[PDB]
């Protein structure tokens, strides 16, 4: 297998990943030699001096002493650091004492000129607004509720609550009342911060009647904190951002338990009310520490850039950036506007070192004919990283050449970042190659395999993904889960103790992972991913998404068309021969269909189970929470469909 591209022998030797490992086999009886497939089998054989070594490296410091690492290993529920307290926001902000005058965020919207808050002035915010949510009787465990889009404000309102022990909980402003709803009324949040409405696309976008129905909807609400994006007056009962923010006291950090919940992040599952995913301070803090430091190579005066709505877990991920002393760029607007290079201009105006976005971004500016590296000043750039589907190997030669041609080299990283555990069981290591299709690796700490239907392990064959040792970041609980049904359903219901994905994979015997597809989404005639097939379809030209479903066999291929394309014999005939040639005869489906688009979770995933049971006959109303998919009326084209051919 020849990788795309491999890391030179003094990056290798520069990234922080290789001094830890260097420095944990110094002090904590990690292998010296052996890179990062011997560091990760110690991570994972040794897990419990594995994360003390984080701790210690990351200079995690703990308010009260742990009684031991862990205490009980077993899933759901393993118990991390029992005894130890710490503060999340605490911690995010220790470099106001190291580089007080030094931008901690550099925010911007689409007019492209961004503002830094230093890192002193946002500890005194945090303080400022801490203090006043304590005035209002916020007492740690209560919710607090933002919808917010990508602005200091949000990461200030973040941290303030994280300060006093408050559990963050948020929705962008993008999302409508019902979706909003359906993730708020679960957790019955006493506070709620909001925005008036915003910009997008270089429109304004009102939300003052939203505003006023959630809070007539949300009857727990004690106050409502507004932020005059758009300029408008703060409802009558709410107080205004800037008179909560102005204080200079002394900041003070609520000292809670390690599994003491952060947040509560919702699923994109559509099925029901979305699942409220509760997780830890610690957790968060120990995994997301371990991710940016080591796995992104993060450390104090980068510039980390995620392209992203707040309505995303990369957006949590970005905020932890602060944890590293990294200052994070918050942009609030298109990725097009004013023109395609839109996060190309952001990222130059930053001066981003990691700079993270989608594949489809980087494969519409390679369409559009924009030279981002060539055009823009992007020295100060050392990684692009993509998190879900992969970057194609055209992509990644152009990226990479891109920057290449100009005397620099780029580490492109891929990551697979998901909300269940707001982190990646498998993804970028810095000193490892990248192969094409391929995740570099399982994380450290994380047992990630590949098991048959008999429980076993397998390399280089298809199986579960299964993560079968404890993670300090998965799920304390689903709130709102009687007998915790909901979670157990979600990953423990097919392996006793194990934890199981979802995803269909090959786990390489070079310890590098391939995510074929979701499992329950799988076509069976062997038992084939869809993502295989929708890579290939999805070259054409003339063919815009796609979605294929199996049902018992019938296998559609729905088609949504690019402008100008038609469906003809021709068109059917290059789908069905480049996925014969490219993937094999199997692939091919037993039937091609129009339609006028592809339906996907507010997050944009594809929905294929739920589309499956419409076909099978499942009225709408039934299959689905309609606050929870982006399209209503394209999801009825699919109920449309079974009832005629029924
Ligand atoms: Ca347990
Ligand atoms: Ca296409």
């Amino acid at each position: 297998p020849q990788p795309l591209w491999q890391p030179d022998a003094q990056r290798i030797a520069q990234a922080r990943i290789t001094r830890f490992q260097a420095w944990a086999a110094e002090h904590h009886g990690a292998p010296a030699e052996g890179g990062y497939a011997a560091l990760h089998r110690w991570s994972v054989d040794e897990l419990d001096t594995f994360w003390k070594a984080v701790t210690e490296w990351f200079d995690v410091r703990f308010s009260t002493p742990y009684a031991r690492v862990l205490g009980d290993r077993t899933m759901p529920g393993a118990q991390w650091f029992p005894g130890a307290t710490l503060n999340y926001a605490e911690h995010a902000l220790r470099a106001a004492g190291t580089r007080p005058d030094e931008p901690a965020l550099l925010y911007v919207d689409e007019t492209h000129e961004p503002a830094p808050v230093t890192w002193a002035e946002l500890r005194r915010q945090v303080a400022s607004l801490a203090a006043e949510l304590r005035a209002l009787g916020v007492r740690p465990g209560d919710r607090v509720s933002g919808y917010l889009p990508n602005i200091p404000q949000a990461v200030v309102a973040l941290l303030a609550t994280a300060a006093v022990g408050g559990v963050w909980t948020s929705c962008a402003p993008d999302f409508g009342a019902r979706s909003v709803l359906d993730r708020f009324q679960q957790v019955e949040p006493v506070v709620l911060f909001t925005v008036d409405g915003y910009r997008y696309g270089g429109k304004e976008h009102d939300r003052r009647d939203t505003v006023a129905e959630l809070r007539r909807e949300l009857p727990t609400l004690r106050a409502v904190i507004h932020i005059p994006l758009l300029g408008t007056e703060a409802p009558d009962g709410t107080l205004d951002w800037e008179t909560l923010t102005a204080a200079d006291a002394e900041p003070v950090y609520e000292q809670v338990p390690f599994d003491h919940p952060l947040w509560v992040l919702y699923s994109s599952g559509t099925t029901g009310l979305p699942k409220a995913i509760v997780q830890s301070q610690g957790g968060i803090l120990v995994e997301h520490l371990k991710q940016l430091g080591l796995h992104c190579d993060l450390g104090p005066g980068d510039r980390f850039f995620w392209y992203t709505s707040t309505g995303w877990m990369m957006w949590n991920f970005l905020v932890s950036g602060l944890l590293t002393g990294t200052t994070i760029v918050l942009y609030d607007g298109s990725p097009g506007f004013p023109a395609t290079d839109a996060q190309w201009r952001i990222a130059e105006r930053t001066g981003a070192t990691l700079f993270g976005t989608s594949a489809a971004y980087v494969m519409a500016c390679r369409k559009a004919g924009v030279h981002p590296a060539r055009d823009l000043d992007l020295s100060a750039i050392q990684c692009v990283a993509t998190t879900g589907s992969p970057l194609p190997p055209d992509g990644f030669r152009w990226l990479h050449d891109e920057f290449a041609a100009g005397g620099a080299d780029l580490w492109i990283a891929s990551v697979s970042g998901g909300t269940d555990v707001c982190s990646c069981f498998a993804g970028a290591v810095p000193t490892l190659p990248v192969h094409i299709g391929e995740l570099q690796a399982p994380g450290l700490g994380t047992d990630l395999q590949s098991w048959d239907p008999s429980g076993d392990p397998l390399t280089d064959e298809v199986g579960e993904l299964v993560v079968t040792n404890p993670m300090p970041s998965m799920p304390i609980r689903f709130w709102n889960d009687p007998d915790g049904s909901r979670y157990h359903d979600s990953y423990f219901d097919t392996y006793p103790g194990v934890w199981r994905h979802g995803d269909w994979i090959t786990l390489t015997s070079r310890g590098s992972v391939v995510i074929h597809g979701r499992s329950d989404s799988t076509l069976n005639r062997v038992r084939m991913g869809s993502a295989d097939i929708y890579e290939a379809v999805e070259r054409l030209p003339e063919i815009r998404e796609s979605l294929v479903i199996g049902i018992e066999y019938w296998m559609p291929l729905f088609v949504h068309l690019a402008p100008g394309a038609t469906l003809d014999d021709a068109l059917l005939d290059r789908i069905k021969r480049t996925i014969r040639v490219n993937l094999s005869p199997r692939h091919v489906p037993d039937e091609v269909i129009e339609v006028p688009g592809i339906p996907h979770t507010l997050t944009g995933k594809r929905i294929e189970v739920p589309v499956k049971r419409l076909l099978q006959g499942t009225p709408l109303d039934k299959a689905v929470n309609p606050g929870s998919i982006d399209n209503l009326d394209l999801l009825h084209f699919y109920e449309e469909l079974a009832r005629k051919r029924s």
